[PDB]
């Protein structure tokens, strides 16, 4: 079997990426984050605190012929970022662009963080990061991937994130008019649960290419690509005005000063990230001072290839017996 959906970011600068997934019997249909930095497919639901829902759309297990509770069974996530958010659980039927799982644990949001109530575009998360990572106890439950690894034609799932425009998840084939040349494909450890892999070095701009090992982990869920402070900074120092603002978080630019690529190693081969991906816009409406793409990885303890990085190749997702992790140019 395969299957393939359309991503769409949420606005316009591409904080995140939502796709359209299909829930129960008869299907609900709900946009959620697709997320390979977690193992957790939650939803928004009847079950959600009714002041901690804002406009997002709901699933309703009891409105599912298909829907199976897992009697006792709990799920409890913090994130990152500090959001976070807990429930119940489910069994039910869930599809994702015509591929097909019955028996998908579907974790049902008794409570939910400020940061999930105030987006009203995202209905939930769907993780494809490794199952150990899963919440839900007493039996830890699988992700939507690995349920349905045994039955896709190839063990592999595929990202393919635009820049201010839609892309596609394809699950169990590899589109090869999808990129240009060939797909570098790099280790990868499972030893915290994520597609950690190790970056061979980086470039700013036309600079040298500096040989250097960048371990971190390839996350759809996490906007920005964070890095060591050194190759952070050395990013900046080639922007006219850049400065770490302690009052913003980081790194912030005049918004017309020119921003330069940053190139990441993938062993021998090399991924382009256009000046223009780094820009995240005003700092507040109206200012001339702009968000940075790229941060420091100091305050997090670890490296993120988040969305800024990802969305300028075509990533292979390889769940072989020993995972692996593709990268091409596109
Ligand atoms: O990048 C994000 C959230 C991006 N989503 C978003 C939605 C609406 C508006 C704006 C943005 N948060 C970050 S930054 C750095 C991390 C992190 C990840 C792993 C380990 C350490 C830090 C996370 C994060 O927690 N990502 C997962 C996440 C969080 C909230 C919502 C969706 C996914």
């Amino acid at each position: 079997s395969t299957g393939s959906a359309t991503t769409t970011p949420i606005d316009s600068l591409d904080d995140a990426y939502i796709t359209p997934v299909q829930i129960g019997t008869p299907a609900q249909t709900l946009n959620l984050d697709f997320d390979t930095g977690s193992s957790d497919l939650w939803v928004f639901s009847s079950e959600t605190t009714a002041s901690e829902v804002d406009g997002q759309t709901i699933y309703t297990p009891s409105k599912s012929t298909t829907a199976k509770l897992l009697s006792g069974a709990t799920w409890s996530i913090s994130y990152g970022d500090g959001s976070s958010s807990s429930g119940d659980v489910y069994t039910d039927t869930v599809s994702v662009g015509g591929l097909t799982v019955t028996g998908q644990a579907v974790e049902s949001a008794k409570k939910v963080s400020s940061s999930f109530t105030e987006d009203s575009t995202i209905d939930g998360l769907l993780g494809l990061a490794f199952s150990t990572l899963n919440t839900v106890s007493p039996t830890q439950q699988k992700t939507f991937f690995d349920n349905a690894k045994a039955s896709l034609d190839s063990p592999v799932f595929t990202a393919d994130l635009g820049y201010h425009a839609p892309g596609t998840y394809n699950f169990g084939f590899i589109d090869t008019t999808a990129y240009t040349g060939s797909i570098t494909y790099t280790a990868v450890s499972t030893k915290q649960g994520f597609w950690e892999w190790t970056s061979t070095g980086y470039a700013v701009g036309s600079g040298t290419f500096k040989s250097t090992s960048i371990d971190g982990i390839a996350d759809t869920g996490t906007t920005l690509l964070y890095l060591p402070a050194t190759v952070v900074s050395a990013y900046w120092a080639q922007v006219s005005g850049a400065k770490s603002s302690s009052s913003v978080g980081g790194y912030v630019f005049p918004c017309s000063a020119t921003l330069p690529s940053f190139t990441f190693g993938v062993g021998s081969a090399r991924i382009v990230i256009p000046g223009d991906y780094i820009d995240f816009g005003p700092i507040s409406t109206g200012s001339s001072s702009c968000f940075g793409g790229i941060q420091s990885s100091a305050g997090i303890g670890i490296n993120i290839f988040g969305d800024v990085a990802l969305k300028a190749a075509f990533v292979v997702f390889n769940g072989a017996t020993t995972p692996t992790l593709g990268f091409a140019s596109k």
